[PDB]
């Protein structure tokens, strides 16, 4: 750590404080995350090889005095702040489309290597002046797990959690990230969180109220999931036309596939990239005020 000079604290992550820092040597500006079980060391070490333009680069891993520091590429802003800043007029569709496309590219890459994010949310989607967007903290969940509360006791958001996780599925897979990204896509379009649950049951019920209570017809095997209860209220499904107006038919079709209840039926990142919604994708420059 003596090799770095802390510039400023940029936030409190799930596992620890996040700092903007400067390599006292190379002069490189980086993000320093303060987080050891050999299991974690090896898993994190594998992440250093998982490189892609839409994944925040993990530069180095520092284990000292039984402490763990992850050194990452630094990005100036996250999607949460950007969305808050674009609240008045909303993010232009072409930019939404570009961001979704890039994020799907990142997902396609990680998933192809059987690596899941598991905790996608606007806070960990980082952007730059060049119009790029990248997934941050990829793989840390499997490495350190996902706590209910952060090291600061802050509540970990459930808003983007897939239903199979909420229902107690132990071996969920890559489809969980597609669900999360679908929720984020909807949020960018509407300027409001899709399912802002404040408890596991409230999260589940919010999903049910919109997409309908899942049954054996739409999701074979659902009634057998660990946390499924026959006593769940039975709500009818809403038209996406009512959910994400005024997203066009192509966008609504794509969103519907990313939000399929059955994880096996949910669209993959790779297939999503081929959806007609991206026929006219471009790469606009966002207006960032740093
Ligand atoms: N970690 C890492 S690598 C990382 C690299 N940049 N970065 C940013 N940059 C955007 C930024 C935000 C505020 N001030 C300056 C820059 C935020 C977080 C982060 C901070 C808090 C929570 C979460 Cl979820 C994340 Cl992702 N992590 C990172």
């Amino acid at each position: 750590m003596e090799n770095f000079q802390k510039v400023e604290k940029i936030g409190e992550g799930t596992y620890g404080v996040v700092y903007k820092a400067r390599n006292k040597l190379t002069g490189e500006v980086v993000a320093l995350k303060k987080i050891v079980p050999s299991t974690a060391i090896r898993e994190i070490s594998l992440l250093k090889e998982l490189n892609h333009p839409n994944i925040v680069k993990l530069l180095d891993v520092i284990h000292t005095e039984n402490k763990l520091y992850l050194v990452f590429e630094f990005l100036h802003q996250d999607l949460k702040k950007f969305m808050d800043a674009s609240a008045l007029t909303g993010i232009p569709l072409p930019l939404i489309k570009s961001y979704l496309f890039q994020l799907l590219q990142g997902l396609a890459f990680c998933h192809s290597h059987r690596v899941l994010h598991r905790d996608l949310k606007p806070q960990n989607l980082l952007i730059n002046t060049e119009g790029a967007i990248k997934l941050a903290d990829f793989g840390l969940a499997r490495a350190f797990g996902v706590p209910v509360r952060t090291y600061t006791h802050e509540v970990v958001t459930l808003w983007y959690r897939a239903p199979e996780i909420l229902l107690g599925c132990k071996y969920y897979s890559t489809a969980v990230d597609i669900w999360s990204l679908g929720c984020i896509f909807a949020e960018m379009v509407t300027r409001r969180a899709l399912f802002p649950g404040d408890s596991e049951i409230d999260q589940l019920f919010r999903i049910f109220r919109t997409l309908g209570t899942p049954d054996e017809v739409v999701w074979p095997g659902v009634t057998s999931m660990p946390d499924y209860k026959p006593s769940f209220p039975k709500w009818a499904r809403q038209d996406f036309s009512k959910v994400v107006p005024p997203l066009d038919e192509d966008g609504r079709s794509l969103l519907s596939q990313m939000l399929h209840y059955d994880p096996n039926k949910r669209i993959s990142a790779k297939a999503a990239l081929a959806h007609p919604f991206f026929q006219d994708v471009t790469k606009p420059v966002p207006h960032l005020r740093l």
